[PDB]
């Protein structure tokens, strides 16, 4: 496996070079202050939310700014540094720093995709009427972080058996 | 003592998550597990500590924090036993990358947890903490389980002995 081993690093490069204008654009709008974005930004995240009905992003619990303040400090600053190892290739300095990340994020997804397919969005409820009411729509909104947990996973699974690290 | 530091550690994680076990079993399992696998004094003796100290996620368990609950059925308490052996005998480099992978996901699950006894609020939800003193106390009582896997992973990521 060398073509196959250099595709998912260059996979994986754009994984985390992708995820610095997604992190700092639309994610963090939750927890920095929104004098910091332009309208439009603040404008975009709103069709997000009533497209795909998230009740995370708006009114954000916090438990889920706690996520979203790991993301700040931590995940945040090692996209740059993913990103160069992963594009370049046989950086063996990268194996635990990767470990380290990819079971953070999952672990932090796991409640996040067991609030939106579990957790009841109704009048009774504290979100008192955001959120997701049908089951299509739970898969909806799923399909948006459910690729936050399959690569870290892939990197996860990539790292602990691969010799090349 | 002639134990040393480094040997001391190696104890103490192994008392830690030898006592993992029943703790998990007879007191945070019961927000997921049914109520009649548990005797009637276990369950009474955890709802004294959720009407003393006020803790709001033992008390209407949501959803967030039955994901990692299960999360310690399926993932941890198989985990402990074979971290207590390793760190009790001494010298099993194999448990490097293991507990590393403990060390985070427990973290990470305890993150939002201090995070919402401290910040959150609990006024207009079920009972909570009201007081600085009283989330202090709920702090205490949570804050071992983020500390010692954060020694452990600093004990992980650099000790030669086990790379
Ligand atoms: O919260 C996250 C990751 N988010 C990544 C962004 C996504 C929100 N989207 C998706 C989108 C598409 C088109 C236009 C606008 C948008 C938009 O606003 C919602 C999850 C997270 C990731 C890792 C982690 F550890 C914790 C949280
Ligand atoms: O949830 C935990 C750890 N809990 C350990 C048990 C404690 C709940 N208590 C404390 C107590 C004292 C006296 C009588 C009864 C009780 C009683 O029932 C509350 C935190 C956790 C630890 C690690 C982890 F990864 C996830 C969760
Ligand atoms: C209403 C909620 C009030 C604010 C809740 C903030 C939680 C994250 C705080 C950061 C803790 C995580 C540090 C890493
Ligand atoms: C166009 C407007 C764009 C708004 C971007 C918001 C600023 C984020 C900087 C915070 C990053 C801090 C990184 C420190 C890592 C610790
Ligand atoms: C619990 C929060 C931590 C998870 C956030 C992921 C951070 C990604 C990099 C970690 C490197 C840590 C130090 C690596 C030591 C070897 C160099
Ligand atoms: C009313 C709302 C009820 C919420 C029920 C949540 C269950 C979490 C179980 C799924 C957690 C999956 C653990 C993954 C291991």
């Amino acid at each position: 496996t060398l073509g196959a081993r250099r595709g998912l690093e260059w996979f994986l490069g754009f994984y985390f070079l992708s995820h610095i204008p997604i992190t700092l654009l639309m994610d963090l709008q939750g927890v920095l202050p929104r004098d910091l974005y332009p309208v439009e930004l603040r404008n975009l995240q709103q069709w997000y939310i009533e497209e795909f009905k998230d009740p995370l992003l708006q009114t954000p619990p916090a438990w889920f700014k706690s996520f979203l303040f790991c993301e700040l400090v931590f995940q945040l600053p090692f996209f740059p540094i993913a990103a160069y190892a992963f594009f370049k290739g046989g950086c063996k300095w990268i194996r635990t720093p990767a470990i380290i990340y990819s079971v953070h994020t999952m672990t932090t997804l796991i409640p996040i995709l067991s609030t939106l397919l579990l957790d009841d969005f109704s009048k009774a409820s504290h979100f008192r009427g955001q959120g997701p009411k049908t089951f299509q729509e739970r898969l909806f909104l799923i399909s948006v972080y459910i690729p936050y947990f399959l690569i870290p996973l892939i990197l996860l699974l990539f790292m602990v058996r691969n010799p090349y690290y």
